[PDB]
C-alpha cells in the first residue's frame, strides 16, 4: 500500500523503517516540517553540554541516505497542514516555496509528536529545546554572547538534564520551578537528592518561583527578586502537534491528543497514530495512560508495521510507564501508575534502603527501593528507586514483574544474580517480598 | 521443637536465624566442625586481596555474640560424624577434647556444604580456599614468606576472583587450567574477555596445563616447563560434605548430594537439607538442578524456617541457576539450564551485541546478550550476557521473565527504563524478541 508518514523522527522514521523491513515493494513517503529527520532527541541536552561533541552523533540519517539504504522518500521542510481523510490525501505545505499540494495515501501514519511550550515573553535571550535546530541555536547563542549565567526554568527531567549539562560545560545555571513538584514522575520525597546535588555544587535553585517580567537581561521574579541573566532555557511543558488534524474526522481528546486502540488505529479507517500524540491505557490496571517517551514510540512503530505489512494479530498490551533520569551522581527511576493515580486504588507501600551491593565491597551506596501494591489482589501498582547505583536494574526487573501482573509476595522468589559487586543473597527486591507480610 | 543444625554458615546460621524470627521458644543448636561460624564466604577472595581489610566484614558473629543476640547455641570445633536417625540423635565429636556424644533432636537441618578438592601433592606452599581459617592461613603465609610469585590453579569463578585479588594486592600470579574450558558457567565462546584482561595486564596464563611434580618451590608442569613459585592456590573443584550421612537412612544420590522435595525435606521424617548439599529441580523445565550458590542457600533457609515455625504452605518452586562473576573490567552472567543441558531440548539461539547504553553517550561498552529458547513452546531456556556494563541488569530481567514463563517473542513487550546513560529505546532485551522467529 502507498504509505504516508507525518513526522520523521522517533515514531515516524522508525515506523517507516520497520515497514520497509517487511515490505520492499510499497511506496513510503515521510513529511517533516523542520530541517532534520532522525535527530537524536534524547542526545540534545548532552550536545549542549559538549558531552556529545561529534554532531554526527546527533543525526542518524539524511533524506538522501535514508533513500539510498531503505528506498524511503523523506521530504524535510514539508509541513502537513490538513488531513483530507475522506479522499485519503494530505495537504502539504512546501515551506521553501510556500506552495501546497496533496499527497495520496492508502495508509496514513501520524507521528507528529509534541512542541515545547513557551512562557510567551518578548525576549531574544530565551530558548526552548525540542530538536536539533534548537540545539544549534542554543549553542550558537552561548558562543556569540559568551553566556555564563543561565536561568533554567522548569524542573522536569529534561530541564534537569539541561541544567547538569550547562554546569559541566562550565556555565553557571540557576534552577527555578513554578511549584515544588520537581522531577514529577518520581515520588516527591525520593527526589531530595536532586536538591542535595544542587546544594553540593552551589547551584542556586528556587521553587514556587516564576518569571514576572523581562527587561533585556534584567529578570524580575514572582518573589520580587531581580537578577541579571545572559540566557534563559524554558522547559515549561509541551503541547501536542495536532492543530493540523482538527478539521479532519479524527477524534481528538480535550487536550489535543489522539486516542488509539491496541492496533494504534484512530477512529478513522486507514489512519494510525503513534508516539507522543497517541493515548492508550495501562497494561497492569484499567486506567488511561499517556507515556510520551521513546520506548513507546519505538514499540508502536513496530506494532503498526506488523499491522500494515506483517502479522496483524500483534497488538499493544498497554503501558507500564517505565521512566528514568540521571542527575549528577544519582539515578531516579519509576514504573507503574503515577503518584497522583495511587488514590484510585486501595494500596499499601513497602520499602527498603540497603547497599546496592555487598557492604564490604568498595564503592557501595545506599539504594532506596519502594513498591506499592493493591490490597484487593496483592498486585504491584508502582515501584520507585533512587540511588547512585542499582536503581535502573531494580526498576527494570519490577517492570518485567508487572508485565506479568506479579504480586508483591512473589518477589521473595526472584532469583537474583549474586556476587559481591552486584547485589545480595537476599536482594533488595527479595526483601520487599519478605517485608510485605 | 528442639532443633539441631549441622553447619553454621550460609545455609545453617541463616536458617537458624530465620527460625528464631518466627519462634522464640524452641531450643536451637548448631554444630560447626571448624573454628568460625557465619564467615563471609563470598568476601574471602577480597580479604586475600586486601580489598576487604576490616575483620568485622570477614565474619558476622562469634558463638558468644550469636547467643547473646538470638539465644541460639553454636558449638564450633564440633563435627557431626553420624546421623542416628532411627533414635533421632546425631553423634558429635568435640574436636578440642576428642570426645564424642549424642545430641537429640525433634528437627534436624543439614547444611554441611562442600569442601575444596586437593591435587594431593605434599606441598607446604599449596593452599585451597573454602573458609576463614583458609583465608587467614593464606594471608599469613604471604607475609611470613614475602610471597611474590603465585601459581593459581583452576579457572572457575573462585580461582578467577582469587587471581584478580592477588594481582591487586601487588603480587604476580600465573593462571593455569587443565583445559580451555574456563569459567564454565558461561558459554565457552563468550569467555574471551577473561583472556583479554589477563593479556592487557601481562598476567601470564597457560591452558591445557597441569602441575606434574613439586620439589620445594620448584614446580614441574605437564607442558614440560619448570618454574619457581612462592605459593600455590588450588581451585580444582569441590565435593559434598556427606560422608558422615552415608550410614543413615537419608537417601543420597550417586554423586553424594541429598535430593529434597519442595519443602527441602529429605526422605526421612523431620530431617531437612539445604544449601550446596541439596539437589532439587529447575523452575522452568522438568530437569534436576543443583545450584551451589548463596541465593539458594538463603532462599532454602527461609523456606525451611516457614516449614518448621511458620506458614508451611510456602514451598520452593525450583532453581533458575542465575549466576555472575566479575573479572577486572568485565561481568559474566547467565541464567537457565547449563550449556551441556541444552541438548535435551530442540532449541534455537538468538543474540545481539550493542552498546550497554546510548551509542552517542560516553563511557559506553559493547554488551553481548544471548538467549536460547525451546522451539516447541517458544519458552526461554538459557540466557547469557558479557560486558563491562549492563550484563547484570539484562540477566536479572531475564531471570524474572523466566520466572513468569515468558516466551522469547514476548521480550519485544518488555518496557525498559530508557534514558541515554542506561539503555536504548529498543533495549537489547527487546531486540532479542524482534530477532527471534
Ligand atoms: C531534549 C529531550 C530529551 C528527551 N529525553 C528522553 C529520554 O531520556 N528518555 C525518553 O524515553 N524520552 C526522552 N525524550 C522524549 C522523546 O524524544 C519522545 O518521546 C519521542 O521523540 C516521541 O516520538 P514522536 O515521533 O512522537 O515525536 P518526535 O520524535 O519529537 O518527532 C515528531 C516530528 O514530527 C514533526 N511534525 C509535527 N507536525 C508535523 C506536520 N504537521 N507536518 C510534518 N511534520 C510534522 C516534528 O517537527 C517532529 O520532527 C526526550 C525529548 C526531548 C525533546
Ligand atoms: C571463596 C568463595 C567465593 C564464593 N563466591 C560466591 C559468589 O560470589 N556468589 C554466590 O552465590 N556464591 C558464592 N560462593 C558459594 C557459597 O558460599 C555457597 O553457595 C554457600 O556458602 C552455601 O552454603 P552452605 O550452608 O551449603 O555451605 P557453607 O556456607 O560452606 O557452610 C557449610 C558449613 O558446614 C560445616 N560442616 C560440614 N560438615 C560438618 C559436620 N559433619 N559437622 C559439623 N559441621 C560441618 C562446614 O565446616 C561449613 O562451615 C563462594 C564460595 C567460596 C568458598
Ligand atoms: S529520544 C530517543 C529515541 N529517539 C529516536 O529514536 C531518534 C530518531 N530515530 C530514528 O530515526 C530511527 O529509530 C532510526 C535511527 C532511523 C532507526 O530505525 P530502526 O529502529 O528501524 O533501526 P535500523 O533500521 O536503523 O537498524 C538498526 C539495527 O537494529 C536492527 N533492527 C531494527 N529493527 C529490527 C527488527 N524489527 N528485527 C530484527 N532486527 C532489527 C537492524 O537490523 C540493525 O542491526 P545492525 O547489526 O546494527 O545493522
Ligand atoms: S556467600 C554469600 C552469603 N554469605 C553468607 O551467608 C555468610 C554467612 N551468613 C550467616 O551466617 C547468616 O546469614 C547471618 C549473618 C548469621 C544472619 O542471617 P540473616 O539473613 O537472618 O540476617 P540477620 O538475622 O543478621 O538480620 C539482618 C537484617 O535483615 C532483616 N531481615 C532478615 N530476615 C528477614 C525476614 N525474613 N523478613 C523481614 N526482614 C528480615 C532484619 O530485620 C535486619 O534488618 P536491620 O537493618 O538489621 O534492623
Ligand atoms: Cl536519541
Ligand atoms: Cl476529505
Ligand atoms: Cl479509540
Ligand atoms: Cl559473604
Ligand atoms: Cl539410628
Ligand atoms: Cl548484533
Ligand atoms: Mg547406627
Ligand atoms: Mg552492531
Amino acid at each position: 500500500p502507498k504509505i504516508v508518514v507525518v513526522g520523521a523522527v522517533a515514531g515516524g522514521a522508525t515506523c517507516a523503517s520497520q515497514i520497509r523491513r517487511l515490505d520492499k515493494e510499497s511506496d513510503i513517503i515521510i513529511f517533516e516540517k523542520d530541517r532534520d529527520m532522525s535527530f537524536a532527541n534524547c542526545a540534545l541536552p548532552y550536545v549542549i553540554g559538549e558531552v556529545v561533541e561529534d554532531r554526527r552523533y546527533a543525526l542518524a540519517y539524511t533524506p538522501e541516505k535514508f533513500y539510498d539504504r531503505k528506498q524511503i522518500t523523506v521530504k524535510t521542510y514539508h509541513e502537513v497542514i490538513a488531513i483530507n481523510d475522506e479522499r485519503q490525501t494530505v495537504s502539504v505545505l512546501n515551506r521553501k516555496t510556500n506552495e501546497q499540494f496533496e499527497e495520496s495515501y492508502d495508509k496514513l501514519i501520524l507521528s507528529p509528536g509534541a512542541s515545547a511550550n513557551s512562557l510567551g515573553f518578548e525576549s531574544d535571550i530565551t530558548f526552548t529545546l525540542r530538536n536539533l535546530e534548537d540545539t544549534d541555536a542554543i549553542d550558537q547563542f552561548i558562543k556569540a554572547n559568551q553566556v555564563d549565567k543561565v536561568l533554567v526554568v522548569g524542573a522536569g527531567y529534561v530541564s534537569l538534564e539541561v541544567l547538569e549539562n550547562l554546569y559541566e560545560r562550565g556555565l553557571h545555571p540557576t534552577l527555578i520551578h513554578r511549584s515544588d513538584k520537581i522531577n514529577k514522575l518520581m515520588d516527591a520525597d525520593m527526589n531530595q537528592p536532586i536538591l542535595d546535588e544542587l546544594d553540593k555544587r552551589e547551584i542556586p535553585y528556587r521553587l514556587n518561583e516564576e518569571i514576572n517580567a523581562i527587561n533585556g537581561n534584567e529578570i524580575t521574579f514572582k518573589s520580587g527578586k531581580v537578577e541579571h541573566y545572559d540566557m534563559i532555557i524554558e522547559g515549561v511543558g509541551t503541547h501536542p502537534n495536532s492543530k493540523f488534524i482538527e478539521s479532519s474526522n479524527i477524534k481528538l481528546d480535550r487536550k489535543g491528543f489522539i486516542p488509539v486502540n491496541d492496533k494504534f488505529e484512530t477512529n478513522v479507517p486507514n489512519i494510525y497514530a503513534i508516539g507522543d500524540i497517541a493515548t492508550s491505557h495501562y497494561r497492569h490496571v484499567d486506567l488511561p495512560a499517556s507515556v510520551p517517551l521513546a520506548w513507546g514510540a519505538h514499540r508502536a512503530a513496530s506494532i503498526v508495521a506488523e499491522q500494515i505489512a506483517g502479522n496483524d494479530t500483534i497488538e499493544f498490551k498497554g503501558f507500564l510507564g517505565n521512566n528514568i533520569v540521571k542527575f549528577f551522581d544519582y539515578t531516579f527511576a519509576s514504573v507503574g501508575v503515577k503518584p497522583n493515580e495511587l488514590k484510585q486504588f486501595d494500596y499499601k507501600m513497602v520499602e527498603v534502603t540497603q547497599g546496592a551491593h555487598a557492604n564490604y565491597y568498595p564503592g557501595n551506596s545506599p539504594l532506596h527501593l519502594r513498591v506499592y501494591y493493591d490490597t484487593s489482589n496483592r498486585q504491584i501498582l508502582r515501584a520507585a528507586a533512587v540511588g547512585k547505583e542499582g536503581a535502573d536494574k531494580r526498576i527494570d526487573v519490577l517492570s518485567m514483574a508487572m508485565m506479568n501482573q506479579l504480586t508483591v509476595d512473589e518477589l521473595t522468589e526472584f532469583e537474583v544474580a549474586f556476587a559481591p559487586p552486584y547485589s545480595h543473597p537476599k536482594d533488595l527486591i527479595n526483601m520487599i517480598g519478605y517485608k510485605a507480610k
